[PDB]
């Protein structure tokens, strides 16, 4: 039973080092900023290959109909606060909340502002 | 039977009737269409940032029921990784959402519907459309 969805810099500090197992996942969206990071670095096999070995541990959730709605709720209602956040963050979000899940992030500030979202940071 | 993935514009574009070459050609290929999630993101956005937020999502409600919503998964997220790291080594960046539809139309072998198609027409593997 799924608790908590990993944000991508919560994935990166994972790897790099520098917890909890079967309650885990990431969304799909998580996973494209992953490979692009992979993609783009400076050792892409190898680092792309790290990804594959993360991935297999943990759940990757599809951004469904569920995510999608929730997410352009989000985003209207931070563009009234003037709340900006990146638009991947805002669909990490949408889709965290739509799962139910808690958002684990070492910026809970900026995740904050979406009403209903419960974050915590393990950095 | 899904051949095409209609960008959000192009959503946007069959919805308002303007331009009207747009639902027109919509209306020819029923049953061959779809939009990813994340477009449905983005229509929603628009809806509830309105001023008439109940209408509008009705209006994106009816619209959606006409074609189908594919998930934007794992393959989706694959693609449009490799998609935007090749569009930054070429220094020929896009959209953040827009790279997606372009990455989850190709992991699916769709022909992507956009009134751009100048921003995806390098991508390998990535067939285009424009309807306008």
């Amino acid at each position: 039973h799924l608790k908590f969805m990993l944000a991508t810099n919560i994935c990166i500090f994972t790897i790099k080092n520098k917890l909890n197992q079967g309650k885990m996942c990431i969304s799909s969206v998580t996973l494209m900023e992953l490979i692009y990071g992979a993609e783009k670095s400076q050792m892409p096999e190898r680092n792309l290959a790290v990804i594959e070995g993360f991935v297999s541990r943990i759940d990757v959730l599809d951004y469904d109909a569920a995510a999608a709605t929730h997410t352009g709720q989000i985003r209207a209602e931070l563009a009234r606060q003037g709340r900006p956040v990146g638009p991947f963050d805002q669909m990490i979000a949408g889709h965290a909340r739509s799962r139910g899940l808690i958002i684990v992030t070492n910026n809970t500030r900026e995740f904050e502002r979406v009403g209903g979202l419960r974050t915590e940071d393990w950095s």
